[PDB]
């Protein structure tokens, strides 16, 4: 077990490297953030593994969510011997503490996990001390060039980071998963603040852009006050992680000063 990792997802990576276990992985996915030291290969897009290509790593374990694929490629990798890790991908903090709980395992640094763990509660409940009574409204909109702005509804890394800065995410009763929001509900919700698809998805300007893009913001608070936020992208990939913590920090101190 002299590990070589092929880490399938940016949060299988941030973990594993929270751990401290980066000298085991030999490559990572496009969506990783590894240091430019590192001269990690990549691997592309873990909806679109080339079993070939990850053979000749040979690799002892592949690890990512349970969207690695295609599936004929994992045959082959398994076939031959590597370990394929699938690994969680739920929207909820206790998905991120299991997730620690099964890269610690396979990278072998149980160790670290509890104190990680710890760091990760310790996190949350900060973030949670700060929620108030009369809690903001703030949705998350996902934002395409030339497609129906989308809304994060429950079951979101999203909406799971609204809830951890103590906001309300108006859309998380009625809508589940990633919809398009009608410029109807979006005027209804009033939001506070607006969150964009990334810090990526401008691509467009900034504020006024967004604004530009979405002009019934124009009768919301949010809007009215161009209190329209970046968060990044990578925080809501694999899902809930540590880098989720960090915005949801950051977003809580613009949200309340």
């Amino acid at each position: 077990s002299h590990m070589r990792i092929v880490s399938a997802g940016s949060a299988v990576t941030e973990l594993i490297l929270a751990l401290g276990a980066e000298q085991q992985l030999v490559a990572v996915d496009v969506t990783s953030e590894v240091p430019s030291s590192l001269n990690l290969p990549t691997v592309g897009y873990h909806r679109r593994l080339a079993a070939e290509g990850l053979l000749t790593l040979e690799p002892t374990h592949l690890i990512g969510s349970d969207e690695m694929g295609p599936d004929t490629a994992l045959q082959q990798l398994r076939s031959s011997g590597i370990q394929v890790n699938v690994i969680n991908s739920d929207s909820t903090p206790q998905g991120l503490l299991t997730r620690i709980d099964q890269i610690a395992q396979i990278t072998h640094t149980e160790q670290h996990a509890q104190k990680l763990k710890e760091n990760v509660q310790q996190q949350i409940n900060a973030l949670q001390a700060k929620r108030p009574e009369k809690p903001k409204k703030v949705l998350f909109l996902l934002l395409h060039e030339g497609r129906a702005a989308n809304v994060a509804g429950s079951d979101t890394v999203p909406d799971t980071i609204i809830g951890l800065i103590g906001a309300h995410n108006p859309a998380s009763p009625s809508i589940t998963s990633y919809k398009p929001l009608s410029m109807e509900s979006m005027i209804e919700m009033q939001p506070d603040m607006v969150l964009v698809s990334g810090r990526s998805l401008e691509k467009l300007g900034g504020a006024d852009a967004v604004l530009n893009a979405v002009p019934m913001l124009a009768a919301t608070p949010a809007g009215q006050n161009k209190n329209i936020v970046a968060i990044d992208g990578h925080a809501l990939v694999g899902g809930l992680g540590l880098k989720s913590l960090q915005e949801a920090q950051r977003i809580q101190t613009l949200l309340y000063p």
